[PDB]
């Protein structure tokens, strides 16, 4: 019964408090994004900087939402698509130096913002080998778990990055709790039946489904949310739906539909 909500990357004023929270789900906010780049789009070799709207989504805001709702945790997502318009290319000076900077800088950030975990959301690999990427991230997650710094690690794959993320998951599944597979990568014409099929295929690549969350976008891309919710009811009826995530609170905030699908998703998971 996991529900997750990405939030903070658009700097559009959305707050944790705008998002419907059902007391009956395991609720995760995911701050988007921490990036190991400078604002001039220079890589920092794993020293993570803040690229969510942290003047609004402050440490006090994280502490407050968690104090009010005992079922809420807050994680941070790494990478994303762009940094000041440039692609966030995963890049490391060396594996060991990137890992040392990533573990330390994210530990500092997690302690500062009262966070519970990290989500891996790199998508550009034109400047790094897959082995290098997998080693960096696998070590990062393994160390944060061993150091008792995080309770939840996730990855956010889609088909275009299958080579990287299946290698990562197949190797580090014991320390990766959740697979935030991006089903909003598929077409807007996707039917509920097709979605169930697409979910089965993705689940087959990421351990069978126990850890693989369904998802949709509220930003006007991918399968229609109402259609995805229908597919999710079928997966739930089968006893094979671990949870749902939405990209994103910012999208919902700016949308005409507002947050009705966040609510519907959580109601589905708890009913
Ligand atoms: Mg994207």
């Amino acid at each position: 019964k996991v529900f997750r909500e990405y939030i903070g990357a658009l700097y559009n004023g959305v707050q944790f408090t705008d998002v419907p929270i059902n007391s009956g789900v395991t609720f995760h906010f995911i701050l988007a994004f921490a990036i190991d780049y400078t604002s001039a789009a220079a890589a920092t070799n794993g020293v993570f900087n803040i690229y969510w709207q942290n003047s609004v989504l402050t440490p006090a805001a994280v502490q407050a939402i968690k104090a009010q709702h005992s079922n809420v945790k807050v994680m941070v997502s790494l990478g994303g698509d762009t940094i000041s318009g440039s692609p966030v290319q995963f890049t490391a000076t060396s594996v060991s130096s990137w890992v040392a900077n990533a573990v330390s800088s994210l530990t500092s950030l997690i302690n500062q913002y009262h966070l519970d975990g990290i989500d891996i959301d790199y998508e550009h690999f034109d400047q790094v080998s897959t082995s290098t990427f997998v080693s960096c991230i696998g070590q990062l997650i393994t160390q944060l778990k061993a150091n008792n710094v995080i309770s939840v690690a996730s990855i956010a794959p889609f088909d275009g990055v299958e080579s990287q993320y299946t290698a990562l998951f197949g190797q580090y599944s014991s320390v990766i709790d959740l697979v935030n597979f991006q089903f909003y990568s598929y077409g807007a014409g996707t039917s509920a039946s097709q979605y169930v099929s697409l979910y089965n295929t993705a689940a087959s690549k990421y351990g069978g489904g126990a850890k693989v969350l369904a998802s949709f976008s509220t930003g006007g891309v991918g399968p229609a949310p109402s259609t995805v919710l229908s597919a999710c009811q079928q997966l739930k009826s089968s006893g094979t739906l671990p949870g749902i995530f939405i990209f994103s609170a910012d999208g919902s905030y700016a949308s005409s539909a507002k947050f009705q699908y966040e609510q519907q998703a959580q109601t589905l998971l708890t009913s």
